[PDB]
C-alpha cells in the first residue's frame, strides 16, 4: 500500500503548490490595488484644490440629476404597468364581447362566468395603476423641473466638475473590479486549502487503515 500514500502525497504536493502559487498571486494583486487606490486620491484632492467652489456647488445639480433618474425609473414602470393593465381589461372584455354575441354553451357560459368575475379585479388595477402613473408622472416632472432651475444657475459650475467625476467615475469602477478580483481570488485560494487539507484527510484515513490491516 506505499505506492498508494506515494501518489496521494505527491499530489497534495502539487496541490500545496498550488496553494502558494495562489497565496502570491493574491498579495500581488492587493499591493497593486493599493497604488491604485492612492494614485486616486492624490489626483482627486489635486483637481479639488484647483476648484473646490465649483465642485461644491456642482454637487446639488448631480444630486438632482439622481432623483430625477430615479423618478424616471419608477414613472417608466408605472406607465408600462398600466400599459399591462389596459391590455388585460381590453381582452376581459372582449371576451364577454363574444360571449354576449353567442346569446357546448355550458363551456361558454363558465368561460364568460369567470371573465366576468375578473373584470372587477382588472377595473380595481386599473385604478390603481392609472393612480400610481399619474402620481409618478407628477413627481417625476417635478423633479425635471427643479434639475431645470439648478441647470439654469450652475452652468459655470458643472462643466469644471464634469472632468473631475467622469475621472473620478473611471477610478472607481477600476479599482471596484480589482477588489473584486481580489475578493474571488481569495475565495478559490480558500477552497484550494480545502482540497490540500482533503488529501491529508486521506492520508489519515490511510494511516488508520494500514496499522488496523
Amino acid at each position: 500500500v506505499d505506492p498508494r500514500i506515494q501518489g496521494e502525497l505527491e499530489k497534495l504536493n502539487q496541490s500545496t503548490d498550488d496553494i502558494n502559487r495562489r497565496e502570491t498571486e493574491l498579495e500581488d494583486a492587493r499591493q497593486k490595488f493599493r497604488s491604485v487606490l492612492v494614485e486616486a486620491t492624490v489626483k482627486l484632492d489635486e483637481l479639488v484644490k484647483k476648484i473646490g467652489k465649483a465642485v461644491e456647488d456642482s454637487k446639488p445639480y448631480w444630486e438632482a440629476r439622481r432623483v430625477a433618474r430615479q423618478a424616471q425609473l419608477e414613472a417608466q414602470k408605472a406607465t408600462q404597468d398600466f400599459q399591462r393593465a389596459t391590455e388585460v381589461l381590453r381582452a376581459a372584455k372582449e371576451t364577454i364581447s363574444l360571449a354576449e354575441q353567442r346569446l357546448f354553451d355550458s363551456a361558454w357560459q363558465e368561460m364568460l362566468n369567470h371573465a366576468t368575475q375578473r373584470v372587477a379585479e382588472a377595473e380595481q388595477t386599473k385604478t390603481r395603476s392609472e393612480l400610481v402613473h399619474k402620481e409618478t408622472a407628477a413627481r417625476y416632472n417635478a423633479a425635471m423641473g427643479r434639475m431645470r432651475q439648478l441647470e439654469k444657475k450652475l452652468k459655470r459650475a458643472i462643466n469644471k466638475s464634469k472632468p473631475y467625476f467622469e475621472l473620478k467615475a473611471k477610478y472607481y469602477v477600476q479599482l471596484e473590479q480589482l477588489k473584486k478580483t481580489v475578493d474571488d481570488l481569495q475565495a478559490k485560494l480558500t477552497l484550494a486549502k480545502g482540497e490540500y487539507k482533503m488529501a491529508l484527510k486521506n492520508l489519515e484515513m490511510i494511516s488508520d487503515e494500514i496499522h488496523e490491516a
